C-alpha cells in the first residue's frame, strides 16, 4: 500500500524515533544556532538587497564549500529551485521533449526513477558494478540519450570516482549522449569533492549536475535544489524552470550562504565526525546479531543500510513499528528490481544520537526474536 | 517565452510593477512575527509538523470562510508554491484527459503547465463562464473545467450559485472540476465556503490555494493542492514523488500571518490594497485613450488599458524609464492580440516606488 519510499517516509514523520527519511533532524551546532538567532537580520537583508547578489554569494560559498571551483558562475546558469525534486522533475520533462530512454544506476533512490518514468521516459538500469568498474557499452549508449548517475549514491554512498566520472563524461560527448549527475550527498564524502565541473567540461559532453543543499544541515527543509547545465545542454530546462517558478527565496539563499560559511569554517568537518560517530554506534550496536551484515562498509553518506539474514525488509520494519521505531524497507530503492532489497532496511543518520542509540538498540532486540 | 521570463527583467529593479508577489513593507504585527523567528525555530524542531500544519491549514482556510475544508491529513498536500501544485495536477490530468476547459484570460503558466504536460486547451471567455450554463457540447468534449477565481488579471470572482451549477455540470458530465483560488484572500465575495458547494455537488474536484501572494514573506509560502476522495487522478502519489512535505518554519509562519490577519491584518491588507488601486486610477484618471477595464477588481494587480497604443509598445517605453510592468498579450493564451493594448500593474508594492512607477506611466501615456 505505500506505493514509494515516500509514503514509508510519512508513517515515520511524526514519530521521535524516526530514522526513516534522510533529512538532517540532528540539533543544530552552537554556530548554526547563531545563524537562526540572526535571522531577522537576515531578513532585513533579504528586503534590501537585490535577490541576484544574495543568489551569486550563496552559490559561491555552497560550490567552493564542496571543492567545485569550476561551476558556471555566469548568472543563470545554477538556477536555485525549491528542491532537488523539482529540479529533477525539470529535467525529466526536459528529457522527455527529446529523449525516448535513460541510462540510470540501480538501486538509487526511488523518486528519480518514478520522476523519469512519469514523463514518459524508459529507464535501463546500469548496477553499480558496471558503472564503476567498466566503460558502458557502445550498444547502450547508442539506445539512450541520458545516462544519470547519484553520487554518492542514495542509499549505498558510493562515489563515483574522478578517473571515471571523466571517462563517463568522454563517452557520453562521443555519443551525443546527456550526462546528468545528481550530487545531494556530494558533502558528507571528500571522496566526491573534486571539481567535477572541470571533468565535465573538460570532456565536453552535454551536462547536467542537481546539487542539493538540504541534506547536510539540519534547516527545517529550508533549501534549494541548484539545476546547472551545459550551455550546450539542448534541453528545454530555462523554459520550464520559468513555467515553474520566478526564483526562491532570498532568505532561504541567505541561509545557504551563512551555513555554507558556518561549514567552511570547521562545520563540516565536525558534520563528518558526527555521522561517523552515529555510523559507529549503528554498527556496533548490531555488532554480532547472528545474520546481520553491513553491505556498504566504506559509505560515509548521512544514510545506513542494513541487511539481515532469513528477514524481509518490510517484516523488521513491522516489528519496529510496533514499538514506535520507524526506519524504510530498502525494496524500493531497486526500482527495476525492488527483490534485490528484500532483506535490508535503511537507517537515517542525520539524528541526535540518543534518538539514534535507542532505535538501534530496539533493533537489536527484534533482530533477535 | 511567457509572463515569467517578463518578469525576471524585472526582478532586481527599484520600479518592479511586474510580478504579482508581496513585497510592499511588513505591518508592525508582521514584524514581530518575523522578529520572533528563531522561536518559531524553536517550535519546529521540536513539535511533530502534522500538528504545525493541520494548524496554519485552519487558520488560513478559517479566515477566508473555508469551514467545510477536509481537516482530515492527507487531503490538503501542502506544496512548495502553487505552480508546484499545478504541475501535480497537470502531471496528474495527462494520463486519463486529452482536453481542459480553461478560463480566458487567465495567468499564463496555468496555460503553459497544462501544455507542457500534454493536455490541448479550450477557451472559456470570462462573460460565458459567468453569465450561463456550459454546453453540453464543450462539457462532454473536456475532461476538466478549469477556472481560476478571483481570476488574474481580471479580478473576476465565479459567484457562489454559478460555482454551484458549474460543479453540478461537471457532475453530469463526469469531468474534473478545478479551481485555482490563489486570490481568494484580495476579495470577501471570494469567501462564501467553496468547499460546501463542491462536496454537495458531488462532482470530481481540485482546489489549488495559495498563501504567497497575500503577505510580503520573501516568498516563503505554500501551495495547497485539496481534492475530493472521489478525484480519480494520481494526485497523491505525484506529489509523493516530488515532495516529503513542506517546511515546518514555513507552515509556522503560514500560521502566524493568519493570524494576524483575523486579527485585523486582513482588513488591514484590503485597504492598502484598495488605496494603491486608487493611486493609478487617480493619477491615470484623465489621460486621453486610457481605461480601466475590471472596476471592481479587488485583487493586487491591475489592468491597465488604453486606445492607440500596444501594451507592448508602453512596455517598452516604461522600460527606458527603468520601470517594469507586463504587456498583457499573454494573458489571452489562446488570442494574444486581445491583450494587444493592456499592461498589467502590480499593486503589492509600497506606496511610494509603485506612485513613483504611476507617475512615469502617465507621463509617458501623456506625451
Ligand atoms: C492565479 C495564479 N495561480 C498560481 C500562480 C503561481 O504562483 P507562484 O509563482 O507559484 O507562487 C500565480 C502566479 N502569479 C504571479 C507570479 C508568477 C511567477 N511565475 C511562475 N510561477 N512561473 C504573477 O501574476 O505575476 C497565479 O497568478
Ligand atoms: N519524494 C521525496 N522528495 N522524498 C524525500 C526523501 C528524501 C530522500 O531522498 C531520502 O530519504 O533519502
Amino acid at each position: 500500500l505505500k506505493e514509494n519510499l515516500t509514503q514509508w517516509e510519512y508513517l515515520a514523520l511524526n514519530s521521535e524515533l524516526n530514522i526513516a527519511d534522510g533529512h538532517a533532524r540532528q540539533a543544530l551546532s552552537p554556530g548554526q544556532q547563531k545563524i537562526v538567532n540572526e535571522l531577522p537580520v537576515l531578513w532585513a537583508e533579504s528586503e534590501q538587497r537585490p535577490v541576484q547578489q544574495i543568489e551569486s554569494e550563496a552559490h559561491q560559498a555552497y560550490f567552493t564549500l564542496l571543492g567545485q571551483h569550476g561551476y558556471p558562475a555566469e548568472p543563470g546558469r545554477v538556477l536555485s529551485c525549491y528542491s532537488s525534486s523539482v529540479s529533477m522533475e525539470i529535467l525529466a520533462r526536459s528529457l522527455s521533449a527529446s529523449v525516448d530512454r535513460v541510462a540510470l544506476v540501480h538501486p538509487t533512490f526511488d523518486n528519480i526513477a518514478d520522476l523519469l518514468r512519469g514523463n514518459g521516459l524508459d529507464l535501463v538500469p546500469v548496477e553499480e558494478d558496471a558503472l564503476h568498474g567498466a566503460d558502458l557499452s557502445a550498444e547502450l549508449l547508442s539506445s539512450v540519450g541520458c545516462v544519470f548517475v547519484t553520487t554518492p549514491n542514495n542509499p549505498t554512498g558510493r562515489v563515483l570516482a574522478e578517473e571515471r566520472l571523466r571517462r563517463l563524461a568522454e563517452q557520453c560527448a562521443e555519443h551525443g549522449t546527456v550526462l546528468a549527475l545528481d550530487t545531494s550527498f556530494r558533502g558528507f564524502d571528500a571522496a566526491a569533492h573534486y571539481d567535477h565541473y572541470a571533468v565535465l567540461q573538460e570532456a565536453g559532453c552535454r551536462w547536467v549536475v542537481i546539487e542539493d543543499t538540504g541534506k547536510l544541515w539540519p534547516t527545517l527543509d529550508l533549501k534549494a535544489g541548484l539545476l546547472v547545465f551545459s550551455e550546450d545542454i539542448g534541453l528545454p530546462v530555462e523554459k520550464i524552470y520559468s513555467d515553474i517558478l520566478l526564483g526562491v527565496s532570498p532568505l532561504i539563499l541567505a541561509l545557504i550562504r551563512e551555513f555554507s560559511r558556518d561549514a567552511a569554517d570547521g562545520g563540516l568537518a565536525d558534520l563528518h565526525a558526527f555521522i561517523l560517530h552515529n555510523r559507529s554506534v549503528v554498527r556496533r550496536a548490531l555488532a554480532g546479531v547472528e545474520g546481520v551484515s553491513f553491505p556498504d562498509p566504506e559509505s560515509r553518506s548521512s544514510v545506513e543500510r542494513v541487511a539481515f539474514a532469513g528477514r524481509t525488509g518490510t517484516e523488521v520494519w513491522e516489528e519496529l513499528q510496533r514499538h514506535h521505531v520507524f526506519a524504510l524497507p530498502c525494496r524500493q530503492f531497486h526500482w527495476a528490481e525492488p527483490s534485490d532489497g528484500d532483506h535490508m532496511v535503511r537507517i537515517a543518520l542525520s539524528r541526535s544520537t540518543e534518538p539514534l542509540e535507542k532505535s538501534v538498540q530496539v533493533l537489536r532486540t527484534v533482530l533477535e526474536t
